[PDB]
């Protein structure tokens, strides 16, 4: 469960197994032939870490249903086995099996999150070959959701496809492969660190980190925290499990204005360096406070989303992306629609930036008659068993982030159905209780005629609304546009609690414009926005807007998606429409704190 | 004389525009006589129109020399007892105009109009009209053509194949019946051939001062009406010259016009002309429309539009004036020759000023010995004077009662810094202030040049009306050094205690293209190149005027410069905001027309 973040250190290596890999599409005979047992022949190449399905030309690669097999050599120095070797997979999406030599090591479910296996070392020979296969399937069984017909979520005429597809519950295109980096790192064989929790307490005028260290075998304990130019600032050896130290002068992380420390652990010979940052996060009356302060969410739904990698990791585009989150003045952004890359969210950490943190929860809703919600033996859905795996696996990786200020439980559930706050209650129990930072946990509210019977006010500490008033409903009609959000949102805010878009837009051609209101057009996006705008800006409680989305991104076809989604403010190449600089003036006058 | 062709109770007007023949020339179109017979295996071409666009051969496009036009005339006989006339709003550029195989005139001059009589022992019951169209541009035409095979815009030397126009100019040479052929009437023996309007305020009386001339002999009677339809003036009997006063006069004021309908008889003949009261004067650094401090809030435009190019397109002209007052512009300069009566007479219904130009663009032979642009015609300079005094004649003579004409521009980036300028353009100046009766400003647009206080602008101009293009052809990409060498050479024209203004300014965009970061032909880069430059212009007092090069993207000869023609634009050809659009819509509507800089 406990998933350190891989690093260099004075008693672990990190070796990158990244690269051209060798690549295989299975046509139904690829475990019963055994192909993880020898070399695949007959192979293409493939980069890894990325998505396979947009690097080639090929739409049966692209569409592709089933699984994949990876594979490349690992000829590793002998003087490796002195010491526990761990294979981690940052993420393969969407399931994986992996074998060393002709020998399973470990299967993994869920394609978003890290997993890891240690190499026996009766295992490695002189030449050792690493496969993986990939699963892309989903169904009413995975996060995210599938569809098991022949539904498009995006017709007219029924036909009968050619080859059997993956229909996806969600409007996101069903990037697969080695999403992330695969790496090989090893740790003392005998004593060694298995797991950091740290916290902070900001009462009485001193700041306090209380840490707890997780280990395996037996040996002596150290922690010290230092400054960003190497001063020691606090230390203490032979400490127990759990403990606390006093920072005077503490700089606290502060949205935009990041302050990390550094806090080093020692145990026996292992070394592991964590940096952290100190900040507090609490939800009083109708505030959202970090470090005691009424915060105002500024930003963004993002994807994970670039070509020709598809999902895969882009650390230049991570860094342009931040880059150009602070040239418009955003402060935030939410995960949508599954946990990101440790390397994203240490960077965040990095750069000040606040993140909603998201599962993988998206398509749990199988009504967009069988309810969502019924028993599982009547065709309800049957996810809540993976969705308490996710939140704890999501939990355990990201909870020592500064920039993580809120979980989000699930998107756009069936939440207004009957069964949905049974369905909801043991997850937002689960997060509560493992974060040990206990921060707000939310879900993402779907737009909904019945919105009054959405469960998230039973359950959340902030309202995140999806809303699409002006493209989804009210369509070039702006002035009912804002007459049927003000009735919504009133309601919303007469309860009292912070509430908040995590999504709204129109979807948007760059390069198309017309100076009168016209639906796909660069002008008709800004006047969306202010129209929205309008609104929110008279409501007390609404304390943030995320706009859906920072860029442009790939979906499956239909006749309602022009390439892809087309909300962003941004292209997929990442230049500004026209409402990307309405953005950037707009959220230049809004303070992040201290807004209403 | 030319007064714009209606229907009135003794007018027979007649549109003789759509499709017509049309037949390229061979060489051999005018030994072989084409226009005594049917043009024979010929194509079809709409008129009014440019003929460049129509088709998809480059030959045609790039033709170079005479074409043909020619559609049949058959008239109806009772027309016989009236006088009957052919007017071409233009021909682009030169025409010799034949019926039934009969020269009855030439004109030189592609953008003003010309008439002839058809004389009644020519008329037959079936009539062939031709209309012969010369394409050729040079060192003796307005606009001005290379004599040299060199681009006003090659890094290695290349024969071509055919041939071509060489424009001295930045827009494309679009040539054709470029506006409405009609035949009109008027009785024969007395009629009304020019009005003449000028006007004075007396606290909140007009007195309305009037010019009627005549052929033949008759009384003249003239009516003014409201736009409502109520009498305010009358007089009768008053023959040529005379004047009247309006009561309590409603003056037409930029983007709230009104138009009086001056009512004229003369014998059996009539004509209604609409006319705006307003008063135009330079005092000191001020322009002032109605007494009151202007600021010009606009563009250069082109008549541009596909596909016909040039031609006249009348859901265009609206439209673009929506766009205008939609962004808040108050004026435009009709860069850069007169544009059609048709947008003139709209403007003057909308309340646009127009900064009205002549067609003399490419006065410079300096943009086996070297030549001076201004050089005796025997040592080589150009020939364009005497033809430059007819354009100044015949423009002023169309357009001198229009309201909306605030200042006449008799040149754009002519040769002005060199020896000579003085002398050719001194008699111009002279001649449109000699023949204009409301004695409107002059002035010329003045290049960028490096010894710009030598320009003869100085001399000659009421205002100053510049060309520049600080962080575009200079500073590109420098927006820093862009504002401080605006600002060394604007302080200069400020310290001369006369109004100035841009003519022109901006930078090439095209849409679609994007950067955060400081990049040509970006979105981002207009927008940042016109705030760099507000940032100079917006603290001189005697700036008086912004208008941006150009109102939309345009067409213009080939080059490596020019990225499917001219992207200056704030509007795409088709007439879709760029964001320095949207920028300059916010910008204007924070300025007043008046007042701004008070
Ligand atoms: O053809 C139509 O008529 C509709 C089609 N679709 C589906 C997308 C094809 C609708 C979807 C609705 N929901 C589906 C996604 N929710 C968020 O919206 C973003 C987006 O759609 O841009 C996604 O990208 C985000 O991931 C997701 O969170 C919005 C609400 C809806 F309310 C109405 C329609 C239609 O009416
Ligand atoms: O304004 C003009 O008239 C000319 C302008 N330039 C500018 C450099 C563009 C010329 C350049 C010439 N070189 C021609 C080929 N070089 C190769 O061509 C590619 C390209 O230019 O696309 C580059 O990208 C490659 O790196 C380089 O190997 C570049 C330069 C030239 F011969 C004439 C001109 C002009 O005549």
């Amino acid at each position: 469960n406990a998933m350190l973040y891989p690093i260099l250190t004075q008693s672990r290596m990190l070796i990158d197994l990244s690269g051209t890999w060798r690549f295989k599409l299975d046509d139904g005979s690829g475990f019963e032939k055994k192909w993880y047992e020898k070399t695949l022949d007959d192979a293409q190449l493939m980069p890894v870490p990325s998505s396979y399905n947009d690097i080639k030309e090929s739409a049966d690669l692209r569409d592709h249903y089933g699984w994949v097999f990876y594979q490349r050599d690992l000829n590793i120095p002998a003087y490796l086995k002195t010491q526990r070797i761990v294979l981690r997979f940052a993420a393969v999406t969407h399931s994986a099996k992996v074998y060393v030599n002709g020998t399973l090591l470990c299967e993994h479910k869920g394609g978003f999150l890290p997993f890891e296996t240690e190499i026996p070392e009766n295992l490695i020979r002189d030449e050792n070959l690493l496969t993986v296969a990939v699963d892309n399937r989903i169904d009413h069984s995975t996060l995210p959701v599938g569809r098991e017909d022949e539904s498009n979520v995006l017709s007219f005429f029924p036909y009968t496809p050619t080859k059997k597809q993956n229909k996806p519950n969600f409007d996101f295109f069903n990037y697969c492969g080695i999403t992330r980096p695969v790496k090989l790192y090893t740790t003392p064989k005998d004593a060694y660190i298995s797991d950091i929790t740290l916290t902070s307490s900001l009462e009485n005028n001193t700041a306090r980190i209380n840490y707890k260290i997780d280990t395996k075998g037996s040996a002596h304990t150290a922690i010290g925290v230092y400054t960003k130019q190497g001063v020691c600032v606090a230390q203490t050896e032979n400490t127990g499990t759990e403990g606390s130290l006093t920072i005077e002068n503490a700089v606290l992380w502060e949205p935009l204005k990041p302050y990390l420390y550094e806090v080093k652990i020692s145990f026996g010979e292992d070394r592991y360096t964590l940096p952290y940052g100190i900040r507090s996060v609490a939800v009083k009356g109708n505030k959202f406070l970090i470090n005691n302060k009424p915060f105002y969410f500024k930003g963004y739904g993002k994807h994970e989303d670039t070509f020709p990698a598809g999902r895969g990791l882009n650390m230049p585009m991570n860094a342009k992306d931040i880059s150009l989150m602070k040239w418009q003045g955003a402060n935030s952004f939410r995960t949508s629609h599954y946990p990101y890359s440790e390397e994203m969210m240490r960077l965040c950490d990095e750069e000040g930036i606040v993140v909603i943190d998201e599962t993988t929860a998206v398509g749990v809703h199988l009504n967009f008659r069988v309810n969502t919600f019924d028993p599982i033996e009547q065709g309800g859905i049957r996810t809540q068993s993976h969705h308490k795996e996710v939140i704890k696996d999501l939990i355990a990786r990201d909870k020592n982030h500064a920039c993580v200020v809120m979980w989000s439980i699930a998107n756009e559930a069936d939440t207004g159905s009957k069964g949905a706050y049974e369905y909801f209650k043991p997850l937002f129990d689960l997060a509560r209780e493992l974060d040990p930072q206990k921060r707000p946990c939310t879900l993402v509210s779907l737009q909904m005629v019945n919105y009054k019977e959405d469960c998230t006010i039973k359950l959340s500490d902030v309202f995140c609304l999806n809303r699409y008033y002006g493209w989804y409903t009210c369509g070039a009609d702006l002035q009912a546009a804002e007459k049927m959000c003000r009735e919504e949102l009133e309601f919303w805010n007469s309860l009292g609690k912070p509430f908040m878009y995590t999504e709204y837009g129109a979807d948007t051609v760059m390069g198309l414009h017309d100076t009168t209101d016209s639906m796909f057009t660069e002008e008709y996006q800004v006047e969306y926005y202010k129209t929205n705008h309008k609104v929110t800006d008279t409501l007390d409680c609404f304390i943030g807007e995320q706009v859906w989305n920072f860029a442009d991104f790939a979906t499956s076809q239909g006749l309602i998606r022009v390439q892809g989604n087309k909300k962003g403010l941004f292209t997929r190449d990442r230049k500004p429409k026209l409402a990307a600089h309405y953005f950037k003036e707009r959220w230049s006058k809004i303070p992040d704190f201290g807004y209403k």
